[PDB]
C-alpha cells in the first residue's frame, strides 16, 4: 500500500498519471490510495499529515511550493518522491519531464511554416512547470531566430485560457501555443467561439495527449510528456526507497503560409 | 475523513464526481481519500477492506456487483453509500441518476428529425447502468413508435465502442447513440476514421458532459447526468449517517432529414 497526491483529477493528465502509477505499483505488489489537493496547500498539508499517520509504505506526490517545509520533514523521518513539479530550492528524488526538446521542435516547426506570430499561452508562474516551459519557449524563439513572440501568463481555470487565447488573437496571434492541458482547452474554446477552423484559419499547438485532441477535424499537433514512463520511473524510485524527455506528435493543426 | 471508491479516473465523469464529492464534504468538514478499482473486484475488495481498517468515517462507493456481499457486512457494522450504480439484490442507501427522461427526449428528438435508424451502443450489461439504459432506450423507441433499432452491446475500452460504432454504420445507422462517456469517445473516433461530419453526414447523441463535447465543429447533443447533484445528495446521505433526473442538452449533432 502506497499514497499518491495530485493537484487535480479532472486534469486528464494527472488522472492518466495515477492510473499508470496504480498499475505499475500493483505489478510490484502494492496498493494505491489517491488524493486530490485542488492546487490548495492547506488541503495537501491535510493529506500528507494523514497519509503518513496511517502507515503507507511510500508517497508519490506533486508538490505545491507552499508545502516545501512539511515535505522535507517527512523525508527526515517516509520514502517520498515528487513528480511533474519540482521544489524550487534545496534532496528529495524527483522525476519530471524535460520540456525543452518538444518546445524547441514545436517552435522550429512554427518557424519553417511561417506560422507567426505565436501567442504562447502560459501556465501558473508559481509552478516549476509554468516557468520552465516559458523559459524554453523564449529561448527556442531566439534559437530559431524569429524574435520575441506574444506571451499570456495564464493560471488554472478553463476560463483563464479562453480569455488569454481570445486576447492573443486580438493582438494578432496566428498560432496559439498552450502550455497546459487546461490552457489547450481554452485555446479550443477560443477558436470555436471566434469562428476559426484550427489547421485552416489559425494554427494550434496543444499540450498533453488527451484522446479527443487526436480526433478534431484537423487533429492537433501536441507535445507529449509521456506520462506512462514518468509514472514507471517514479514508482521504480519509490520501491528503491531524473528527467524524461518530451516529444512533438506532428498531426494537422499547423497552416503552411 | 471519508473514503470514495470509483471504478475509473480517466473517465471524466467519475473524475468530476469525486472532485464534487471532495468539495462538498470539505464544506461539511471532511477530508477525502480516493481509490480507483479499474472495474476489477479484487482491487475494490482490497480497497474496501483498506479504508475500513484505517478508520475513515464513511464510504461513498460505485459498486462492482461481485462485492454486494462484502459491502453488506460493512453496513452491518460502516456508513456506506452506493453512487451511480446499484446493487441488484436486497438496503444500502443509493443515489443514482434516472436515465429515462433524457433517453426518451433524445429518442423523441431523433424521431421528429427522421434521423433513423439509430445505432445504440450500450455499455457493459453487468452494470445496473448498462441494463437500465438499454431497457429505457428500447421502451422509448416503442413509446415513440419507430420500431426496433440497432443495438451493440459494448463494454469498457474506447476500442470496443469504436468497433461497435463502425459496425452500426456498416449496418446502416444514421444516428449513433452512446450509453457512456467511453462509448461517446469511440463514436467520435468511428466518425472521424470513417470521414463523417457529425451534424452533417451522420447524427450523434453522446453521454455525459465533457467540456470538449461542447466544442466540436458541430457541438454534441448529449445526455447530462448532473454529477454535481448526485455528489451532493450522496454526501448529505453520508453526513446524516433516491434518484436524480437525467436531461438532454440540445446542441447541433442531429440532422433534419
Amino acid at each position: 500500500t502506497i499514497g499518491v497526491i495530485v493537484p487535480s483529477l479532472i486534469n486528464h493528465y494527472f488522472a492518466a498519471m495515477v492510473t499508470e502509477i496504480q498499475s505499475t505499483a500493483s505489478k510490484a505488489g502494492l496498493a494505491t490510495i489517491i488524493t486530490n489537493s485542488n492546487e490548495d496547500a492547506t488541503t495537501m498539508s491535510g493529506s500528507l499529515e494523514f497519509l503518513t499517520s496511517h502507515g503507507v509504505d511510500g508517497i508519490i506526490c506533486v508538490p505545491n511550493e507552499e508545502c516545501a517545509n512539511q515535505l522535507e520533514d517527512l523525508q527526515k523521518q517516509m520514502p517520498v518522491v515528487l513528480v511533474d513539479r519540482e521544489l524550487p530550492g534545496d534532496t528529495i528524488p524527483t522525476a519530471t519531464s524535460n520540456p525543452q526538446p518538444g518546445i524547441a521542435a514545436a517552435v522550429e516547426l512554427l518557424a519553417h511554416n511561417n506560422a507567426l506570430p505565436i501567442g504562447y499561452l502560459s501556465g501558473p508562474m508559481d509552478t516549476s512547470t509554468g516557468r520552465e516551459r516559458l523559459e524554453d519557449f523564449k529561448a527556442a524563439c531566439a534559437n530559431s531566430k524569429i524574435g520575441e513572440q506574444l506571451v499570456f501568463l495564464g493560471g488554472y481555470e478553463q476560463s483563464v485560457g479562453f480569455e488569454g487565447a481570445t486576447k492573443l488573437l486580438d493582438q494578432g496571434a496566428k498560432t496559439l501555443f498552450a502550455g497546459d492541458s487546461m490552457m489547450t482547452i481554452g485555446v479550443i474554446e477560443a477558436c470555436h467561439k471566434a469562428g476559426l477552423v484550427i489547421g485552416k484559419d489559425v494554427s494550434v499547438i496543444g499540450f498533453d495527449t488527451h484522446p479527443l485532441f487526436a480526433l478534431q477535424p484537423h487533429p492537433l499537433t501536441v507535445i507529449d510528456q509521456n506520462v506512462e514512463q514518468l509514472a514507471q520511473r517514479a514508482v521504480s524510485i519509490l520501491t528503491e526507497l531524473t528527467t524524461i524527455p518530451t516529444a512533438l506528435i506532428h498531426r494537422e493543426s499547423i497552416i503552411n503560409s
